């Protein structure tokens, strides 16, 4: 009998950036992982974006797997990243710290943020999507307080207010909501629940990802 | 098959100021409990926070105790916004949002063509240019008039500029909700003090004084709105000179005594009574006999 | 069709003054049954009250009963008032002028063309200088007197002053009630009880000389006109004289001594009959010709 959060539900693909922690990697290939990654793959040809943390290539590894290629992005890749933020860049993945296919690519030292910091257009455009966008995050082990993350956002964009923005995470007691939402609302973004195992992340994001098409499309 | 009470009858529709209690929204869905009665509703608030997952075990049968007593559950509501709204006020939270967004939607795909009618009918009053205002929190007259008659506008009465011309009777886009509208919550005003502050103006004082000199109210389905507070403390307390001009009320018939001690008692209030006994599928037929009469005179 | 009494052409119109009856407010819609018998006024705002909730099924068969308990009928009326209206200080109260209005309402609605004759040339009597009294609470006589293009003054004897200027004939096309008038049902006074405590001004009773015997009454349609008491009491504490009483009644012919009789009375009394072929339409045109030879002999 369960149900999605409503005011994520409004959302239409367009208006969302997804961004992926290493719970989703985690939650991937086993055949619920699969039909995960086409949930992904139907959210990013939608027009949403998607971001990740993580090294991996999982996301274009499944686009093989459904009759697609998806380009991946480093942070020393800054016109590539231009073109991205600007929403020109459709089918066109993320990877933050870079990903493991690209050595000289990866971003680790403060002095790889320090590149984006300087790059003030791309930094004008990271604004812009806090601005507009709602951000949906998943699986974050480590993403709200990433260090990359932390400078490449937190340092940037300071409307920590008026954010309309929200994330899952499996909830097991009042005080996990409470604890992560107090520095979540510092930042901005809201808590939402599912509540059994991670085969809930998967199913529940499916199903998500069906109402938001059906309602956007 | 009934009469229409003549002096009322005879009234046209600027002369007119319309109340729609919570009896009517349920009354249009042969097949929505949670709006039925407060207590249905409340329930429902309960019922998206816990599935949800919003309410905790603890609070949610600590409230439902509360609930069961049914001691001012409309009070009771007051102390859900107090435990749901975060008062760190600069901080715009969802989750009240949320919560009414669970139950105040999939309305429309269950109902009846008698309830629609009883919409059209109220709208076309409300075109014609009476002033309408309501107990609920719901939309459907603003759903049925954006679909298929006018732009139709929901009010609070937080903003002084948008009640203030709709005292002039200027704001012919608005249906003004007293307490507060759903897809608005940060408006809500259950608790008094907001509708307090619009008491305390002088020269709004002198609009609402002449807003009740001035017209013929009328009431439908239950009329009990006299009594729930705000609709009390604005209009009720300025009868300085009571002159109370006639203002009218639909009622259920009963068994006959409880309509007599409720006919009694509103009558020395100011407002008078008519009946039907009969099908609740003919209150939306009785009430188009008396939609044709009031316009016909009007137009 | 047999035709004037030839003491009728002699007198001059400003001579005559009025009083209407019940056949001929009848006759301006004769097939509604609310008017075939007067005990039909009662029957009609009895099974308006079966319907509109002012008394229960077993009050309403009590009244049943007084149908069947005729005769006292007019005071039965005073007696039904006095249920329907016990009041608070003031205001406009719900059971008795929101109920007339099913039977004093929707006859204008059918004033038809046999009986708009009697009205008509009434009307050009009342231009031709007399004064005119009505039985009836109902309208008729004013509406169709402004269709004609003179809205009348109503007079009823709780407007108290205004008979210094009716005694003074000053008032033209002012029409003087008995059983009250629509308009305003609270001038009701159908009984000893009320319409005397005006006439306590006893200069219009004087007055009333120059009213009952240098002036000349004429009574349409019934002899129900004067056969339950009112027209004793309000005229005959002023002047008794048989010998110079000057005054008519329209009548029909019957069954010899139940005709014979009335006339045998009302001769005594010092009041005129005048008697025809019984049809309900002949009156209308047995009024007009007496009319034309009145106003021709008038001009």
């Amino acid at each position: 009998p369960r149900k999605l959060l409503p005011s994520l539900k409004t959302k239409k693909p367009r208006e969302l950036v997804l961004v992926i922690g290493t719970g989703i990697s985690a939650a991937v290939m086993e055949d619920s992982g699969k039909q995960l990654l086409q949930s992904v793959l139907h959210l990013m040809e939608n027009g949403a974006l998607v971001l990740t943390t993580n090294f991996d290539n999982l996301l274009e590894l499944y686009a093989a797997d459904q009759g697609k290629q998806l380009e991946s992005l480093d942070l020393t890749d800054e016109k590539k990243v231009l073109e991205w933020a600007q929403e020109k860049r459709k089918l066109s993945v993320l990877h933050i710290h870079g990903v493991y296919t690209n050595p000289s690519g990866i971003v680790l030292h403060p002095a790889g943020y320090q590149n984006v910091l300087r790059n003030t257009e791309v930094m004008r455009e990271i604004q812009k999507l806090y601005e507009n966008k709602s951000f949906l995050f998943l699986g974050c082990g480590w993403t709200v307080d990433d260090t990359t993350f932390q400078a490449l956002f937190l340092e940037a964009v300071k409307h920590k207010s008026d954010l309309e923005h929200f994330m899952l995470v499996r909830r097991g007691d009042v005080d996990e909501f409470k604890k992560l939402r107090e520095n979540m609302l510092d930042k901005g973004i809201k808590v939402i629940s599912y509540g059994d195992d991670y085969a809930d992340l998967p199913e529940y994001f499916k199903r998500l990802t069906c109402e938001i098409s059906t309602r956007g499309t």
